[PDB]
DNA sequence: TGACAGCACTGAATGTCAAAACAAAACCTTCACTCGCAACTATAATGGGAGCTGTCACGGATGCA
């Protein structure tokens, strides 16, 4: 029941807070109980990562912006540490994903409509 | 049985050298067209002015005289 609160606010706050499970403990509970909590509901929420990294990934190819905003404006650490998470995730390198003129659905994780 | 607390373990990822790479093209040679300096030519013709001035005028100065 409760936790359904927190499916869009982190559609909305992936953004200026940077929310971590500690940040995330502020929706009621504990950092541990949380997670399963979560995870009976989804089956997979730390979700974040994939939001953070779909979320940057509005700005890739949607705003004009270059690369170093966005490795930090959504609340990733570095821009290597977003490109470790960017090519675990979708095999490639955000310059040679942006500047190719196609792109489809290979590595960005959908949102949580549940 | 009830809901919910916070520890246990697991794995993925984060931080690690590295050369694989592509482009800032800036730092070098090219090859050249052109822009640049240097030399000659052999009826023969032999003193500049040069368009300007416009009459200030004393006390002073020296130079001669």
């Amino acid at each position: 029941g409760i936790i359904r609160d927190l499916l869009i606010w982190l559609e909305g706050h992936l953004d200026q807070p940077l929310s971590l499970d500690n940040v995330a403990a502020k929706a009621g509970y504990s950092k541990w109980h949380l997670q399963r909590m979560f995870k009976d509901v989804t089956g997979h929420i730390g979700y974040i990562r994939a939001r953070r990294l779909s979320k940057s990934a509005v700005a890739l190819r949607l705003t004009a912006r270059p690369i170093l905003d966005i490795a930090l404006q959504y609340r990733f650490d570095s821009q290597q540490t977003f490109t470790r998470a960017f090519k675990k995730q979708f095999a490639q390198t955000p310059a040679l994903y942006r500047r190719s003129p196609e792109w489809s659905a290979f590595g960005i994780r959908p949102p949580l409509r549940l």
